[PDB]
């Protein structure tokens, strides 16, 4: 079995390795990355999303979000204040003030101290789940909005066509934003570039772990708990690397740099921090072997979660017996 301590593994393919992408994807679920949660791809020299961000401060970000902590250090949930809108050229002003910016710190492993320490006593500022793209429509390799749709995929796997669209979202950062410990809606796989800017630091508890860490959240959040079988799904719960050791909870961390890409694997739990300003762009996408991930996701229908059109088709088909519970949950 390859990769059997769920390291996380870093690619670096070439410019020939980088023109087929599911092939890609295929290969280094042949060398085990996926058992990590997570993989890095470091993209060839010769590539490039787009010629220059030179000109991206117009982009609205229509509600940013405050993220506010309550808790301890170690172990705390966040909610989501919504504020005026704002430009990125005014967002990055504002990451790049005295009230926001970075600290100074030595190397990562002082930030990262720095987040866990503090993270609870300020609330920063994120762009999220902005509909669009900064990949130019010239670039053929991993461009994240030319990839093939999950409702093609499962219509390839499974002879059903369905409603739906797929398609890519960005997001703007600042020191201190914050991911809570999630999967991916469906346990897709998602794939992010970090397009500009400051790093991101991930950690990542592998697949076939992922119940220890639903256990313990369980255990350390237990009025939400109470009120929904699958709480993660709302994203809004942290647990520090600390906190993951102390009780023996498998998980890795590695921090993304501006130019590479994150891949996160069906059910692969993942949360981390951005280190300060920064852009990137995500999607999810799916495989052959998502299926029978998609077929076994928890689902939350306590009203929280609340989620895109698109994810009822996958319910419907692949979770049939949960469908009208789940609906009710989106109604
Ligand atoms: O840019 C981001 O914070 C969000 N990314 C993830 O949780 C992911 O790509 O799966
Ligand atoms: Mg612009
Ligand atoms: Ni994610
Ligand atoms: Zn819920």
């Amino acid at each position: 079995a390859q990769n059997p301590n769920c390291n996380i593994m870093i690619f670096h393919p070439t410019k020939e390795e980088f023109n087929d992408f599911d092939k890609y994807i295929a290969y280094m679920e042949s060398q085990g990355a996926h058992r990590a949660g997570l993989a890095k791809i470091i993209p060839p020299k010769e590539w490039k999303a787009r010629e220059t961000y030179d000109n991206i401060s117009e982009i609205l970000i229509a509600t940013p979000l405050q993220q506010v902590a309550s808790g301890r250090a170690g172990v705390f949930t966040q909610y989501h204040k919504k504020k005026k809108a704002m430009t990125v050229g005014e967002y990055r002003h504002l990451a790049n003030s005295k009230k926001y910016q970075t600290p100074p710190h030595q190397n990562f492993e002082d930030l990262e101290r720095k987040y866990w320490k503090n993270r609870i006593y300020n609330s920063p500022i994120y762009g999220a789940d902005i509909s669009g793209s900064l990949f130019d429509e010239n670039t053929k390799q991993w461009n994240l909005g030319h990839l093939g749709t999950i409702q093609d995929l499962l219509e390839k796997e499974c002879g059903v066509v369905i409603e739906g669209v797929n398609t890519p979202y960005l997001y703007f950062g600042m020191w201190k934003t914050t991911f809570a410990w999630h999967t991916e809606d469906m346990d897709l796989y998602s794939i992010n570039y970090l397009h500009l800017g400051e790093p991101k630091t991930w950690y990542v508890v592998p697949p076939e772990h992922g119940q220890r860490l639903e256990r313990l959240a369980r255990e350390l959040f237990p009025g939400s708990s109470r009120g929904c079988g699958a709480f993660l799904r709302h994203k809004v719960a942290l647990i520090s690397p600390t906190v993951l050791k102390e009780n023996g909870i498998p998980f890795n961390r590695i921090t993304q740099e501006a130019g590479e890409f994150m891949v996160t694997f069906p059910y692969g739990y993942h949360a981390g921090f951005n280190h300060g300003f920064n852009c990137a762009e995500a999607i999810n996408f799916a495989t052959p072997r998502w299926i029978d991930y998609g077929k076994m996701a928890s689902q939350c229908s306590c009203g929280e979660a609340r989620v895109t059109f698109s994810m009822d088709a996958f319910v419907r088909i692949l979770q049939p017996e949960r469908y009208d519970l789940w609906k009710r949950g989106q109604d």
